[PDB]
């Protein structure tokens, strides 16, 4: 197997049950080399007052960027609209292959002007989202999802929106056992029952996102 | 085996060689569960400049405090004078038991004032700091040990100064094959030839530091 560079840029999780040291986990357990830029803290009661310098990512992006060549990425929360702003940048300069973004900053404290950077800037530089229900409703100004026949409604009306390629997670439908649905431009693909990172990280070792979704599913079933 | 939680309060690495990230892989290696705080860059040409927020490392200050018991904590890099006031108060307040320092804010760019608030406020909360020669004599202000000889007397010196035990690494010795020296109240022990966050995973698993001295040089050599 050919070596597999792939960054997670999201925030730090203290705990290490999410943020960049799950995603370091999964990237490693998926036999990929890892990279991290932190760009947020993750929430555990509500959260107290931080900020992220921008240049601390800047910094952590020109480290990155200048040792090793990056194949895939992960992204996730970015606590601010300079930090947006830098990290589509560097992806669009760089022409990273496989974005993975996890959409945790749509239906969220935050600031909306980071909101709108996401939708001007970064969302042009990457290959997949992984919306819920309540995050496509957002990201499409829509009312959620009710139904399966709804979530493939929205997801053709967020390829027509312009990602290359969306995998909406039904977690939230109101009926147990929620499938998720993959929509690309070679059609949709219903899946049956972290997720970020290990689509990232399993994207490079196939030729569609439809086996990549399938083997990161079978890896988080066990 | 008890739950040991280990916590490093370290720099961020985005290669991943170093920093939280290596020190979280050597507290899974060694059997410990592992916590992390970001305090600073790590340093791979000269560093941009950035700034952590103090505000940013006392909520994840808050996270890992309010979560979990912590055994053991490794310090390593902080960027500022607030950050290791804020880490030393929260090490107080909690009373953790094995705190090791690597001291690799002595002769190092970083304000001198933080190197004072470690000094002050930091020094007395820490169960062992591991100085090389540039740092031992920095600390003593002194001139940097030559022999083994000068290497114990500043050990000793480093025990009569207040440190609960210390770990003077020799490596910059001018002989190869250098020895680390470790300085206890029960005594000096020579050793021949990841080492903070070894040490503080393993500490709580033995009855002093000298056995976990070994254990973790055991670890680092394979």
């Amino acid at each position: 197997m050919k070596r597999i560079n792939a960054l997670t840029i999201a925030g730090t999780d203290p705990s290490g049950g999410a943020g960049i040291q799950a995603d370091l986990k999964t990237f490693s357990a998926l036999g990929a080399y890892g990279c991290s830029v932190i760009t947020a803290l993750v929430a555990q009661g509500v959260q107290s007052v931080y900020q992220i310098d921008p240049d601390f990512v800047a910094a952590q992006l020109d480290s990155v960027f200048s040792d090793v060549r990056i194949d895939s990425t992960k992204i996730g929360m970015l606590a601010n609209a300079a930090i947006v702003e830098a990290v589509a940048e560097r992806l669009r300069r760089y022409r990273v292959a496989n974005v993975v973004l996890d959409t945790v900053m749509l239906a969220k404290l935050l600031a909306p002007d980071a909101v709108e950077a996401l939708r001007q800037r970064l969302l042009p530089q990457v290959s997949l989202i992984t919306p819920n229900l309540p995050e496509a409703a957002a990201l499409l100004d829509a009312p959620p999802a009710r139904t399966e026949r709804e979530m493939r409604e929205q997801g053709r009306a967020l390829l027509a929106m312009g990602c290359g390629a969306v995998l909406m997670k039904g977690g939230h439908l109101d009926d147990a056992e929620s499938p998720d649905w993959l929509f690309t431009r070679e059609g949709e693909q219903r899946f049956t029952a972290t997720l970020s990172a290990a689509l990232a990280a399993l994207r490079p070792r196939h030729a569609d996102w439809a086996a990549t979704v399938a083997e990161a599913k079978d890896y988080l079933s066990g």
